DNA sequence: TCAGGATGTATATATCTGACACGTGCCTGGAGACTAGGGAGTAATCCCCTTGGCGCTTAAACGCACGTACGCGCTGTCCCCCGCGTTTTAACCGCCAAGGGGATTACTCCCTAGTCTCCAGGCACGTGTCAGATATATACATCCGAT
């Protein structure tokens, strides 16, 4: 009603402007980054320096990283939005943890890496990622895509809030018998007509041939011990996805054991936990 | 008989994967001595099988003729099984937990088989008996088809 004024400065949304960026026209267009890699690993080490553990292992494997660890050991604002009161392009209040939790997915977000929220139960974890976001639409200038696989259950609650709080998003679930699942695939997903796409573990592993033919910002995760096995056939499939990053909007991690916080880890930052 | 539908059948196309190629380590197939026993050649001896016949007995096989009953074709008449639409539910993936089962890969070692040497009891073979089972007759009993 008032919060009209971020969304100036966005391009009007149009499906041959966005099948530009949405479809990801290079067909073999994947590759190893050494800029993203070298900002990862020197941020990294900023912070502590004991991650060169895996970095030398893995420079003792394949070199041309070998070479990366090299070149970063030779060379040598970003201010948090701290949104003191709740986001003005979200109607509505937010607690002040709920705002930490938003300035820190901004800063994670602004350091090329990620991170795992792992908040208990019932704090708004929807809100928060909601809320991000937003951020990333109304003041980053980057509006999709965003795929935002939950369980089966709370789709509906996902597809809820995000048009409560946050009502100018374009977003839809995939679900139905195959025909109008398939309908609204090629009416909308490969038609470029959305900004947040929300499917289901089934889904993402019966209709993933669509979904690869897409660039992905990141791709958002519900409650993420399902994918504490990184042999299951959804993470195998989750893989294969190009993305420049990810979220795991979790509850409790390491219900078990080690070896699955090493492979929830695993998914963020292959590059890092790769062994 | 001809126009009206539903169903493979080709067409072209993006995707997945699982055949195909390549490099290493290991084991086993090949080269080379040595030897001993299995089999090939010989040569007695007895029994069976062959290919021509010949003559005789005696049932079966063949042919012929009524003459039924049954295999086959038609008709009828159900009734039961197929085609089709509509729900719904069970298979089919995906998961989670822990532990047991089964395959390897070494080590170890007992004990139980093969390998010999003697040596006597099996058991097989060649005989000489009897009795269990025919074959006839012979009287009995016991279905089957036509008055
Ligand atoms: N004004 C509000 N501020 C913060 N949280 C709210 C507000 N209104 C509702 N919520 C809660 O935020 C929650 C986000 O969903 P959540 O309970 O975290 O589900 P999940 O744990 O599956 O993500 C909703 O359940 C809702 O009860
Ligand atoms: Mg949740």
């Amino acid at each position: 009603e008032n919060l009209k004024p971020f969304q100036v400065g966005l391009p009007p949304h149009d499906p041959e402007s966005n099948k530009k960026r949405y479809l990801l026209k290079d067909a073999n267009g994947k590759k190893f980054d050494l800029e993203g890699t070298t900002k990862r690993f020197e941020h990294l080490l900023s912070l502590s320096g004991l991650f060169k553990h895996f970095i030398e292992s893995k420079a003792a494997k394949d070199p041309k990283f070998r070479q990366v660890l090299d070149v970063l050991e030779e060379n040598k604002e970003s201010i948090e939005f701290q949104f003191r009161e709740s986001p003005a392009y979200v109607n509505g209040q937010l607690r002040p943890y709920q705002i930490q939790g938003v300035n820190w997915l901004v800063s994670l977000h602004k350091n090329k890496i990620a991170g795992i929220l792992a908040d208990e139960m019932g704090l708004g974890k929807t809100l928060q990622t909601i809320s991000f976001l937003g951020y990333l639409r109304y003041i980053e200038k980057i509006p999709g895509p965003f795929l935002v696989i939950a369980p089966k259950s709370t789709l509906n609650n996902w597809l809820r809030e995000i048009n409560r709080w946050t009502p100018d998003v374009n977003a839809f679930i995939l679900q139905g018998d195959k025909e109008e699942r398939a309908e609204l695939i090629q009416k909308k997903l490969l038609g470029c007509d959305f900004d947040v796409v929300i499917a289901s573990y089934e889904i993402i592993i019966r209709e993933k041939s669509p979904l690869k033919k897409i660039n992905w910002e990141y791709i958002i995760i519900d409650e993420a011990h399902r994918i504490k096995n990184e042999e299951s056939m959804l993470s195998q499939v989750l893989r294969e996805f190009t993305s420049r990053n990810r979220l795991l909007i979790t509850g409790t991690p390491l219900q078990n054991n080690l070896h699955e916080l090493w492979a929830l880890l695993n998914f963020l930052l292959p590059d890092i936990f790769s062994d």
